[PDB]
């Protein structure tokens, strides 16, 4: 990762 | 709001 | 985004 | 103000 989300 | 990031 | 806040 | 914005 490394981004956020949340999916 | 409710959603993530990070932009 | 585009938007601003703050939240 | 104390809000934010932008309109
Ligand atoms: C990013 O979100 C995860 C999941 O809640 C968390 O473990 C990290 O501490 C946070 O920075
Ligand atoms: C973003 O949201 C995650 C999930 O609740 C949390 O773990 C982080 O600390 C926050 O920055
Ligand atoms: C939020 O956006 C305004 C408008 O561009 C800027 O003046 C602020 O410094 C920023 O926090
Ligand atoms: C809020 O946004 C205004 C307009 O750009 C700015 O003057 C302030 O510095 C900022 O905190
Ligand atoms: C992150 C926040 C969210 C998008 N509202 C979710 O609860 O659906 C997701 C599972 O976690
Ligand atoms: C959230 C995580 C990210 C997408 N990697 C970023 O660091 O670029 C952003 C500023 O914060
Ligand atoms: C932006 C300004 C605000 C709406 N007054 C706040 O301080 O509550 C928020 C946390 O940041
Ligand atoms: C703040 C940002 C915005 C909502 N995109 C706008 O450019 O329309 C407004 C004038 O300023």
């Amino acid at each position: 990762x490394x981004n956020x989300x949340y999916x």
